[PDB]
C-alpha cells in the first residue's frame, strides 16, 4: 500500500490528504527519539526503540511545552503561531508529506520551526507541507525539538543538563531522515534543511557543528543566522540563568545535582511560569534558554569558526524581510500598540533604543541614537517608529545575517540572497508593522494557492515563484531553472554582493544590502563597546 | 581741510582716493601703539605716545612679520593673501576710509583680518575699504595685530610673554577707534567689528572677554568663531610650544627669563623658519601660536563662558561658506593638488581623516570615517574628496560656529545666520575646491563693483546686496531695510534656527544648518573621546 511504509524503526501507516483538488500521502507524528520525560528531562535525546506492529501516522503529534501567546485573545495574527495540539514533554516527532504516486528518489526538504528557541510547533497551519510537496514534487519533512528550559537549560560540565539538547533533537531527526527517507521515496543525498528565525539560526548552527554537517546537502535560512545576538549565550551566562531559574522555584542550589533534581520534579508549567524572569537585562528580542557555546556542539566561538572556514561548505539560500523588528516592539516597547499607528515620542524612542541594545553602555546608546535619528526632524513620530523598527531588525536579524553571508561566501560553493518586501493584502496586523518577521513563511509554503485564504492572483504567482526557487535550489543548488526565459537570480559574490527583491513586481537586482547600517552594527559598535 | 584730522594722539593728513568714478578720503597707517620691538617683543602693546606735527597718513603701513606662502609662485590665488608691503615688527597701525564730504556721526565698521593667527595683512587688495565706505556711507576701519610667535607666544605666569598680546593689539586699536573716530565723522557708539576666520574668532573673543566688550556695539563673524578647535590652546600647551620653539633655536631653557631673552635676540625670520616645528600632531588646520585660555583675557574656559551667558549681549551677524575645508587639504593632505581634480583614493582618504582630527584616537577616527563614508560606493574618488572637504570644514568651522550661534542666541539680542555658496565666475582655483574659505570677503568688500575685475552683473548685484545687508546691520542691528519690498532675512531663533543662502539666486530660507554632522562633531565625538 502507498500509505504503508517500512522503516528501520518499524512500519508506519499514513493518510491520504486532499491538496488543491488532488491528493498526496501524509505521515504525521512519527517518533524519532525516546520521550524525553522524567529523569530524561534536560538530557540529550535517545533514539527511538523500534516498535512492533504498525505505527498510526494519521494524526499530528503533540507540541512541545512552551510559553503560549495570550497577548491578543481570539486574534488570528498571534494565535496562528500558538500550539494547535496538546502540549506535552512527549513531543519528539516528525511529519512527512509524500507525492502521489510515491516517488522513487526525490529531493527532500526538512523544515525547522522558529520561535526564539522558547516556542514553536511543527503542526501550524502555515507549516502544512502538502502544498509544497504537491506543487514541487519534493518530500517535505518537518521536525520538532524541545524549546524553553526543556531544550536549552545549560549547566556546563553536567551530563544531566549539558545544554543544546534541542539542537541534538533536531540532529536526531536529521539522522532519522538520513537513515529512513529512502523508504518514503526521498533521496538522502539531496536533503535541504530550511527554517525561519530560530530555525534559520538552527540551520546555520548545523552548518557550523561538525556533528551535524554530514546529515544534509544544502541549507536555506530565513530571517535568522547562527551568529545572531539572541541565538546563543556563553556557558557562564547559561549557568547563571539555570541557577536563577532554580532560585525562582525555591530550589536547593548547592550543586548541579541538587538543582537539576529540583527542576525535574517541577511540572512543565511551573518552569514556564518563571522562564522570563532569568533574563539579565530589560530587553526585547532576547530569550531565556538558547543554544550555548559549549566547546562540544560548537568547537570554538562562532566568529572564529566563521573566520577560519570551520564549517560545512555547500550552497546556501538566505534572506530577510523588510520590517523584522516590528513584532518585538509591538510586544515589548513602550508606545507601540496593535490598534494605533504607534507614532513614537522622543521619550519612547529613547526607551526603545535601550531595550533594543540592552548590552550597550550610554556611549553605545548614543551611537545608535545618532545613527538612526533624522536631526532635521527629530519629533517625527513616524520616523521614530520606523527608526526603532529598523534598529531592532538591523541589529537582531539583517546585519548578523549579512555578517554570516559575507564570512560564508568566502569558503562556500554558492550563495543566493533575497530581500522579501511584499506586504500581504490579507494581513491582519496593522499597517505600521510592514513586512513582518515570519510573514514570508506562508508564501514559502504556498498558502496563497488556496483560494479561500483571500490572496490576490499576483500573490499566488509570487508564492509559486518562491516555492519553485526554493525547491529548484533544494534539487540543484541553484534557484534558477536552467535554460529558462524568466529573470535570473544572480549568485551572491564577495565582489559584487548582489541580491534580489521578492515581491509581486518584476525582479530587481541590488547590491550591498543595508551595508551602511551593517558596518555600524558589525564593525563600529562592537569596537566602541569593547573599548569602553 | 577734509584730509586733515586732529585726534587725541595728534594731527593726521589723509589722501583723496578715487573709487567708482568718485572720491573719498583715506587715512592710511595711523599708529595706535608703540612699536613692539626689541625688549617689547612678546609684551602687551603700549599706547602710542602723541606726536607733534602732522602724521603723513597717505600710504599703507608695514605688515607684521609672518610666514609667507610660496607654495604657488606667481599664482594670484595664493599671493593675493601674502603681505603686499614690507614686513616689520613695527606694524601696529590702522587705516580709515571716510566718505566725502566728511560725515558728522556715522556708522563705523572695523575689519579684523584672518590668517590662522600666524599671518595676515590689513593692506590686501581684497580688504580695500574704499568700496564699502563709499557705497554704504560708513566709516571703514581696518586694524592690524601681531601674528605668529610675535603675537601669541605664551609663557603663562611671565609678564614678559604672557600670551594673547595680538588680541590686546586688536583691543588697543578698538580703544583708539572708541577714543578718536568721532573726529573722522564716525559714531563711537555704533561700531561694528567684523572679521573672517581667525578674525571671526577674534570678534567672538572680544565678545567673550570682559576687557573688550565695552569697545564696540555689535559684531559680524565670517567663517570663524572663538570656540574653534584651532583658535586657542591651554596654558600648558602654549608653554610647551614656546619651550619647543626655543629648543629649535638652541635657547637656554633654564627659565622663562632665559628663554624669552634668547627669543628676543633672534631676528624675526629665525622665529618664522622654525615656527611650524612646534605643533604636537601631524595635522591640518592647526597653527603654532594662537590665543591662550589664560584666566585673564578669558576668565574661564570658553564653553563655561558660553553656557553661563558670560559674554556681551548684542546682535550678531554670522555665517560660513560651502567648502571651508578645501584650502587646507590642498596645502597639507596627500592626494590633493591644485591642477588635478584631486580624486581621492581610499588610502589617501584615511590619511586625510587622521590629519583632520589629529587629537582623535583610533575609535574616534573610525567614528569620523563611518560618518562620512558612503559604503555603497566607497571607492568613489569624488565622494572621498568631497567627504574629506566636508570633514575639515564641519569640524573646524561650521560645527564650532553652529555651537557658538546656538549658545549665543539663548542670551543675545538678535542673530542673523548665512550660508554663502556662490562660486565666483572668475575664480582662479580649481573646480574641486568649490566655495573656498575666504572667498566671500571680495563680495563683502565690493570687488565685483569694479568692472576690470571681470565679475558678472549678477555677482555685482550679489555684492551690493551683501554690502547693504552688512552696513544696514552695522547701523541698526538688523540687515533688512525696514518697510522694504525685497526678500527678508529672518532672525535666527532657538526654536526655528532659520538661515539664508547667499548666492545669485532668489533668497531661500532653510533651517538647522548641517545639524546632522554638527551633532556628531559637537555632542557624540567629544563624548566618545572623553570616555576612551
Ligand atoms: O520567532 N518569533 C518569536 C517572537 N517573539 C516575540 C517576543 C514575545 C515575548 C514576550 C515575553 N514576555 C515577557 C514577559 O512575560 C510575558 C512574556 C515577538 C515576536 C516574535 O516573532
Ligand atoms: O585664514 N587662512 C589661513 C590658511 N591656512 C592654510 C594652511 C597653510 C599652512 C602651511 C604650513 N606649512 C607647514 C610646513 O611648513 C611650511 C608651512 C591654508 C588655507 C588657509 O586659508
Ligand atoms: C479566510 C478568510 O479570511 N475569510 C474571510 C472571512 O474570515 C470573513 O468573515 C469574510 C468577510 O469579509 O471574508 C472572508
Ligand atoms: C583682472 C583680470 O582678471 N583681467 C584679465 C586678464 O588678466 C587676462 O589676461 C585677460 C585675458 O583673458 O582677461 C582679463
Ligand atoms: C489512527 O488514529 C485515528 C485518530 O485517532 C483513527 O481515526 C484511526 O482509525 C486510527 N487508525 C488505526 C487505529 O489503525
Ligand atoms: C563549486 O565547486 C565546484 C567544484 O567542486 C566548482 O567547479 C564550482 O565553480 C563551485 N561553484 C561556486 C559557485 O563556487
Ligand atoms: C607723504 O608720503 C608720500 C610717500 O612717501 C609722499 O609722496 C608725500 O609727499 C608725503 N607727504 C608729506 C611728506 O607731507
Ligand atoms: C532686544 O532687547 C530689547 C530690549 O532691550 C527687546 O525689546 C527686544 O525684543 C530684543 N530683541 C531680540 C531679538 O531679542
Amino acid at each position: 500500500s502507498e500509505l504503508l511504509v517500512n522503516t528501520k524503526s518499524g512500519k508506519v501507516m499514513g493518510t491520504r490528504v486532499p491538496v488543491l483538488s488532488s491528493h498526496i500521502s501524509a505521515f504525521l507524528g512519527i517518533p524519532f527519539a525516546e520521550p524525553p520525560v522524567g529523569n530524561m528531562r534536560f538530557r540529550r535525546p535517545e533514539p527511538k526503540k523500534p516498535w512492533s506492529g504498525v505505527w498510526n501516522a494519521s494524526t499530528y503529534p503533540n507540541n512541545c511545552q512552551q510559553y503560549v501567546d495570550e497577548q491578543f485573545p481570539g486574534f488570528s495574527g498571534s494565535e496562528m503561531w500558538n500550539p494547535n495540539r496538546e502540549m506535552s514533554e512527549d513531543c519528539l516527532y516528525l511529519n512527512i508529506w509524500v507525492p502521489s504516486p510515491r516517488p522513487k528518489s526525490t529531493t527532500v526538504m526538512v523544515w525547522i520551526y522558529g520561535g526564539g528557541f522558547y516556542s514553536g510547533s511543527s503542526t501550524l497551519d502555515v507549516y502544512n507541507g502538502k502544498y509544497l510537496a504537491y506543487t514541487e514534487e519534493v518530500v517535505l519533512v518537518s521536525l520538532s525539538y524541545r524549546v524553553g528550559a526543556f531544550g536549552f537549560l545549560a549547566l556546563h560540565g553536567s551530563q544531566e543538563a549539558p545544554g543544546n539538547v534541542g539542537l541534538l533533537d533536531q540532529r536526531m531527526a536529521l539522522q532519522w531522515v538520513h537513515d529512513n527517507i529512502q523508504f518514503f521515496g526521498g533521496d538522502p543525498k539531496t536533503v535541504t534543511i530550511f527554517g525561519e528565525s530560530a530555525g534559520g539560526a538552527s540551520v546555520g548552527m548545523h552548518i557550523l557543528s561538525p556533528g551535524s554537517r554530514d546529515l544534509f546537502r544544502r541549507a536555506i535560512l530565513q530571517s535568522g543566522s547562527p551568529n545572531c545576538p539572541w541565538a546563543s549565550v556563553s556557558v557562564a551566562e547559561g549557568r547563571r540563568r539555570a541557577v536563577e531559574l532554580g532560585r525562582n522555584l525555591n530550589c536547593n542550589l548547592n550543586s548541579d545535582e541538587e538543582l537539576i533534581h529540583c527542576l525535574r520534579e517541577k511540572k512543565p508549567q511551573e518552569l514556564i511560569d518563571v522562564e522570563w524572569n532569568v533574563l539579565p537585562f530589560d530587553s526585547i528580542f532576547r530569550f531565556s534558554f538558547v543554544p550555548v557555546i559549549d566547546g562540544e556542539f560548537f568547537p570554538t566561538s562562532l566568529e572564529s569558526m566563521l573566520n577560519s572556514g570551520n564549517f560545512k561548505k555547500t550552497q546556501i539560500l538566505l534572506g530577510v524581510n523588510k520590517d523584522e523588528g516590528s513584532f518585538f516592539l509591538l510586544y515589548g516597547a513602550p508606545g507601540f500598540s496593535k490598534d494605533s499607528e504607534s507614532k513614537i515620542s522622543r521619550e519612547d524612542f529613547m526607551s526603545g533604543v535601550k531595550l533594543s541594545v540592552p548590552h550597550a553602555n550610554d556611549l553605545g546608546l548614543d551611537a545608535v541614537t545618532l545613527q538612526y535619528t533624522d536631526w532635521m526632524d527629530d519629533n517625527n513620530g513616524i520616523k521614530n517608529r520606523d527608526g526603532l523598527d529598523d534598529i531592532v531588525g538591523d541589529h537582531n536579524v539583517i546585519c548578523p545575517l549579512m555578517h554570516f553571508v559575507n564570512k560564508y561566501t568566502k569558503f562556500g560553493n554558492g550563495t543566493y540572497l533575497y530581500f522579501f518586501n511584499h506586504r500581504a493584502s490579507n494581513l491582519v496586523w496593522p499597517e505600521w508593522m510592514g513586512v513582518i518577521h515570519g510573514y514570508e513563511i506562508e508564501f514559502v509554503f504556498g498558502l496563497p494557492l488556496v483560494k479561500e485564504l483571500n490572496y490576490t492572483a499576483e500573490e499566488e504567482a509570487l508564492s509559486r515563484r518562491i516555492m519553485h526557487y526554493w525547491a529548484t535550489f533544494a534539487k540543484t543548488g541553484n534557484p534558477n531553472e536552467p535554460h529558462s526565459q524568466e529573470s535570473k537570480w544572480p549568485l551572491f559574490t564577495t565582489k559584487e554582493q548582489k541580491f534580489i527583491d521578492l515581491n509581486t513586481e518584476p525582479m530587481k537586482v541590488h547590491q550591498r544590502l543595508r551595508v551602511q547600517m551593517c558596518v555600524f552594527w558589525n564593525q563600529f559598535l562592537p569596537k566602541l563597546l569593547n573599548a569602553t
